[PDB]
């Protein structure tokens, strides 16, 4: 069998994404019904930069599949330093049944996935957050039913990992995705072109705009995320003034469809990209969205393991 | 309906007796109760690390069928990157209980007011209630019934063990004495709090600088680390002289680690009255009992 | 009697054979032995962290049904806030074995003299006995019987791998050669213990500075990094003396034609070993890394059986 990896959202075809999302719903209802890692078989969960939320979700999810997550945190000689990345993929492929990796540049994920003989999953990277978007789509489906034809709008930094993954994973689900972002903060051209091509296969569409009010009008789902990652705090930019018109506040939510829901990859900086009234009001799905990381990541693992 | 255990008086006398009975059953049959089979998760969070607390909870949760997700001080500082309540609301979807080691109580109190799973104080700057459950289990297995026993704590009466021996001790019906120098006395709000549960159980609270008098007739002698800034405690050192004043077959307890030669001597630590090794082991069983009991009511 | 494994010769030749046989059985059936079902705990303690050691022990203990409680170097170092004796006594009530990565051998000895559960040396300054069990497992699967084999180690003759290959190798009946430059020779006490144990097994011990002679006729070539982290500030040029001892293609071609190459990872490609040797058909470094898992499980199973 070809070893399948999940490094970016378009790694799943539209039909394959639907299978994973269906499995996520079944695992949410019966969370110990699938035990492909019974033994326990090991899964490596590797952090180039620590992420407590990602670790909790994967550590527990892997255990509920029967397995044992072996967590390697950032303070451990760093992948690439004491050994080549390819030496590491070679030995890890003897110990564990899958490799879950939080890292920085996409080229590192690609390099690992080209030599590892077990599935590699991008837990979170600078360019994509594919597992969060699987959880997002699971949450939207719980609240709204069929994903096909929904209109989703993302606000804020249009070139961070969530904007890119909502583009790719959203159009893979048949969702019309709009990114509202100020000039200079637009999606990467390669990602935008991949999303446009993928949207052709599903009947979806990609829109990029600097008009937040237009992006909010008629939306079924409004999404935002922090305006600045930890790496960007030293980039020299004023990263507040450009984004203030894109704040997801009560006024912006009122422009959307009356049944609209709100998503946000946690943590939120309340008062910046989103307000308290929105975060804790009735349209917020952020808490279900956080919980669903567990189920969507378990489903992705079950799916990749049985294909590999 | 969502019960927390942040202080020893969070349990009534009848409820404490329930937990201690369950700790004895779990010591005998350590894998017979599996309320976390799955595994279901339990968060174990440290604002400051405690290897002893982590070791005991990690193994115990696993023996209850679950999986402890340990978050160290570096990742915690609860409030690090999101509000406390934002953290409590998500944790309540992932885990079935939250075990937390933090400094002040006000931090503990907030978490418990919002979380929708039980919150447990693993160790605080003011209370160490799980250790006292392990102490009461250790006393019961060596002395029988707790009610009517005389326990004396020696040394720093202003630290977490002194506060928890007062509250947990009187809750079990034990006459508790604290022997401490004037500068290092119990917190007044804990003292009156202990003084009030003692009325319900027939126990009592005494605070003296008289170590000789606190040791005389004692059935259980307890001390703890003091930390020359360490001058006022050495008349309270639990040595062979003080112990010789106690009741026959008295036992000695000490939340570990012990600094041998300071608050306690080798002769007492390694002698026949010492129960400190069983006491340390019983954190495992008493904490499992506390978890089992909190989980089946919450 | 409570058995410990602090150095390679803590197992007799017959006992080592039992552990190696178990390791082969566990590699075929990794979850069929559950002596730690419960889970019962095993303490895995690091005075200095070793990701490879923690990784392999953590997974291996889980596959025995147990739960590894890992105590890293961040946690207050053992012996600081209480006596090793005090810690040993309490650990003996919490876990069924103690796995410890520490520095001096006297610390391991002190722990094993007091603990009432088996103590394992996961890795120390003087010995790496678990890695050499994995090495012997690897040689057996690629060569057959171990008795009569000729193994040569190259590089720093006084590091933990050289000492354990000496002791564990002769216990298995292997003729062990250490090729090392002057001033980097095996500890005299370790060499004499190996020579004594060799008299029971028909093995032999050789120490030489002639790398070419050490490689001629060798069935197994082994090397290791030239410098541990605690040696980076020792003041020595730790490259120039070892250059003639590099495991390279020329050196390997002097050995027997089906010789295999071992190396405790990490390897510094270009220094003690070349890319062509690490990646060629004689290299067994990848199976050797994997066998840490199986050999350490076997050792735990065997120690728990007898304690
Ligand atoms: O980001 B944090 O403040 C945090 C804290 C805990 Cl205790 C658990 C998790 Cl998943 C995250
Ligand atoms: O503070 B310590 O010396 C310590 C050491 C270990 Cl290995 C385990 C525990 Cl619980 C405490
Ligand atoms: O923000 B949170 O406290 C949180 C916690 C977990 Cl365990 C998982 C996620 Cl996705 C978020
Ligand atoms: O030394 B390291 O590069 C390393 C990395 C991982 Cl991901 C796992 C292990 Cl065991 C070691
Ligand atoms: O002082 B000790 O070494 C110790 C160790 C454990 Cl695992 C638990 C407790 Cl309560 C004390
Ligand atoms: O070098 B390696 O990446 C490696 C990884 C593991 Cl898990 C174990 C060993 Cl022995 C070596």
């Amino acid at each position: 069998s070809v070893i399948r990896h999940f490094l970016r959202d378009d790694d799943l075809s539209p039909a394959e994404q639907a299978e994973v999302l269906e499995l996520a719903a079944e695992l949410k209802k019966d969370p110990v019904s699938r035990r492909p890692l019974q033994g326990p078989r090991g899964v490596a969960v590797i952090f180039d930069k620590n992420s407590t939320r990602t670790r909790f979700s994967f550590e527990l999810g892997i255990a509920q599949l029967g397995g044992h997550a072996v967590v390697v945190d950032s303070g451990s000689t760093q992948l690439g330093r004491d050994e080549t990345l390819q030496d590491t993929a070679k030995v890890l492929s003897r110990y564990v049944d899958a490799i879950v990796w939080r890292t920085f540049g996409q080229e590192r994920l690609d390099a690992m996935a080209s030599v590892a003989t077990v599935p590699v999953i991008n837990a979170l990277s600078d360019e994509f957050h594919p597992c969060q978007v699987l959880a997002d789509l699971q949450t939207i489906a719980e609240r709204k039913g069929a994903l096909r034809g929904l209109r989703l709008s993302y606000f804020g930094d249009g070139a961070n990992n969530m904007a890119h993954s909502l583009l790719l994973g959203g159009v893979t689900a048949g969702i019309h995705v709009t990114v509202a972002a100020p000039e200079g903060f637009l999606p990467d051209p390669s990602v935008r072109a991949a999303a446009e091509r993928r949207a052709q296969d599903t009947g979806a569409s990609v829109t990029v705009t600097a008009d937040a009010h237009a992006a909010a009008a008629g939306a079924d789902v409004l999404v935002t995320d922090t305006w600045t990652s930890m790496g960007q705090e030293n980039d020299g930019l004023d990263r507040v003034k450009p984004f203030r018109p894109f704040q997801l506040n009560s006024r912006l939510l009122a422009l959307a469809d009356s049944d609209a829901i709100v998503l946000h990859c946690l943590p939120a900086h309340r008062g910046d990209e989103i307000t308290d009234a929105v975060m804790d009001g009735p349209a917020s799905a952020v808490w279900d969205e956080a919980e669903n990381r567990l189920h969507a990541q378990k489903a992705l693992l079950v799916w990749l393991l049985e294909r590999s």
